[PDB]
């Protein structure tokens, strides 16, 4: 199983992602997205390109990425700070079930997995996440994939932010 | 024209949904320099949130301030700084969400008779006439002289419309 | 004619300002000092630095700055709420004439005028005020200088305050 | 027993005596409004037809203003510049511009109880007259509300008399 051979389910409508807000990454690859909250934003009223934006929030820090649909069930991300581009795919999505939402996404380095993000708002109770993670772990560099929520800063009265 | 911060208008908090449909907004006028060059995103409570508090995100480049909020009496929103634990009682001077010309509002929090903070948000490049008259009224209360235009000389973007 | 090259008359003795109290600004640059009454205050008895204070009063709002002499006939202001400093000069003073008092003061942003206050207590009848305003308007940013006393709030029995 | 209508009514000193005292702070007041407050007196405007002086009551960034003219029985009649509301005030005592500075205590009455009380000084409350005046006014009806007005005041930013 090489990264480029992973499932690429269709991107849900943006409204499905927004109804899921907010989410937390239960499993990631690199340490960048440990202890992170995901929020999805519609495009600004006056945005000429009408791109949506993904917010990755870690305490007082935030990574932002505009995204648009691309070929082969892909999302193409534009890093708003650096202009860096990346092609992402969904291994699966399971948004807005009666037990909440989960998904797992990935970007590839040819055959290696460059980054992995599994999000949920049900504390990892979705059976699809278990299965997806085990499958992702056996991809080249999938050894790095880890539970992302172990040693996270203490909160000060907010549920989803610190 | 109301004289002190305690006497400003307090319109009903619109349903969260009206705010979320306005996402994202920018702050055209603020009181302290904390909220210059800032984009606001409203977020619904997490599914498993015990208190069902919504969250206001104040995003300035690569930095974020977060505040959970819930309804309070007299059309108040009570905020909880997610990083500090610090509480603040806010009100809306006016809201004008989701018009054919977009959304604007102005919100504030008082230190008694003075204004401690002020946030005028819009997604229509400051063209709502309500916003202009709101800013003029707020400036006249104690400490209101610090309220200023918040979007001069902000950093350059890298491909994104609403973030940098 | 740029702001850094405007006239800089000697700051009169404090007593001359206090004998003028209260004044109103006839012409100002920003909107801040519209519909505003100026009162000058002597240092407190126990003040170590013996700085005098300028009070800018607009309804129930007050802006306060201690000030002291600086070089080149400057007044250095200390905003009492922030500790921010600003360097002011007098374009002219004409205090305590038989037709009352007037002056025009200004603070620069290099070659631009950042703020302008022309005060009087004679309903703007000092011919010096008209010439001074005409000169300052020609300076960069000075196109914003405007008459400050149109459509001010109505009073409830007091002459100088509302 | 001492009631408000029966307190001392010393003559109002000339305005210049108050202006020479500027600025003052209130060490004792009745209502909450006049805590952490600086008092500044202003002469009438040149063009003011009635020539009423003005008292300024400044608390941080907020100012209350009252024109005043002398009335009967050593009274000052105050005109709130924002409401147009009138109040008759008196001085329990004045001690302006001694070699130890200035102090006074003034009051206004709701019949036999005291509606407001303002004890000003520019000497950190060291005038012996001031202690005595306060003890007396506290025993008047409602005078139990009179308190020290300078306990937990906001921190300053380089000015001495304003914050
Ligand atoms: N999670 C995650 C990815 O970075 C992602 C994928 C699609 C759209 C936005 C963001
Ligand atoms: N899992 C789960 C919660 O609903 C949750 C917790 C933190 C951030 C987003 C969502
Ligand atoms: N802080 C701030 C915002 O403008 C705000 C956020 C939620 C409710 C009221 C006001
Ligand atoms: N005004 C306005 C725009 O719609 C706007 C611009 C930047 C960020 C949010 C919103
Ligand atoms: N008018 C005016 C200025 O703010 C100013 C100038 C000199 C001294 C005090 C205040
Ligand atoms: N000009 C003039 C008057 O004397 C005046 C009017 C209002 C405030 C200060 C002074
Ligand atoms: N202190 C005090 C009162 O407010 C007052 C009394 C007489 C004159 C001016 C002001
Ligand atoms: N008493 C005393 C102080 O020195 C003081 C402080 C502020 C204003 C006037 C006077």
């Amino acid at each position: 199983m090489t990264c480029d051979k992973l499932p690429k389910v269709p991107v849900p409508p943006l409204e499905e992602f927004i109804k899921s807000n907010p989410l937390q990454f239960a499993y990631v690859l690199t340490d960048t997205f440990d202890c992170t909250t995901r929020v999805y934003v519609q495009p600004a009223r006056l945005s000429p390109n009408q791109a949506a934006t993904a917010l990755d929030i870690r305490g007082s820090r935030i990574i932002t990425n505009d995204f648009v649909g691309g070929p082969n069930n892909s999302a193409i991300l534009n890093n708003c700070t650096t202009g860096e581009k990346a092609t992402w795919y969904f291994q699966y999505t399971n948004l807005n079930t009666p037990n909440g939402s989960s998904y797992c996404a990935y970007t590839c380095n040819g055959e290696e997995i460059a980054e992995y993000k599994c999000a949920n708002n049900n504390n990892g109770t979705d059976p699809l996440q278990k299965q997806a993670v085990e499958v992702a772990k056996k991809v080249p560099n999938g050894d790095k994939i880890h539970y992302a929520l172990d040693n996270c800063p203490e909160h000060h009265g907010c549920f989803a932010f610190y």
